[PDB]
């Protein structure tokens, strides 16, 4: 709880006691009873819908306001499902956060821009869901696909912008 959680922010590697995800946004409303409480928020078109065991605390009642990657099971987030939940941009907030966190715990205090490095390292890698050039389902440097767009646009006339899904 000291420094392996450090580690498992680090390595980005699957929480210890999971806490589930959110996804859409909309009104916080959720079921009641039942072995799989049966959300269901709102939005438009969407709806929500779980399933987790039997030991587990919500923190919020059908009123508010659900977002993404909010406390669901209350307890540790997965980052790799928050990427997907939230974005790129969210993460960053988060690790630094709770990583600089644990040090303010043990009374050793580091500036945050040392972490803020190596978490932009962790998002450095992209996987690829549309091809023009190469192949999908390939990692690669989001920076690397700066020039695939930007030369492609401003200098060529391929116009097969290549999609890119962000990596942690």
């Amino acid at each position: 709880q000291g420094l392996p959680r450090v580690i498992e922010l680090f390595e980005a590697r699957r929480p210890k006691a999971k806490a589930v995800i959110s996804e859409i946004d909309g009104v916080v409303r959720i079921e009641e009873t039942e072995e799989k409480l049966s959300v269901f928020v709102e939005s438009e078109g969407f709806s929500k819908e779980y399933k987790l065991p039997k030991e587990a605390r919500l923190l919020v009642k059908d009123g508010d306001y659900v977002e993404a990657g909010q406390p669901l099971t209350r307890g540790a987030i997965d980052p790799h499902q928050l990427l997907e939940a939230k974005g790129p941009e969210a993460v960053e907030r988060y690790l630094v956060e709770e990583i600089q966190k644990v040090y303010r715990a043990q009374g050793v205090k580091l500036h945050d821009k040392h972490i803020e490095i190596v978490v932009r390292q962790m998002m450095k890698y992209v996987e690829v869901t549309d091809p023009g050039d190469s192949r999908l389902l390939e990692g690669q440097v989001l920076e690397k696909w700066d020039v695939e767009a930007l030369n492609e646009r401003l200098i060529a006339e391929g116009k097969t912008p290549v999609a890119w899904k962000p990596l942690l």
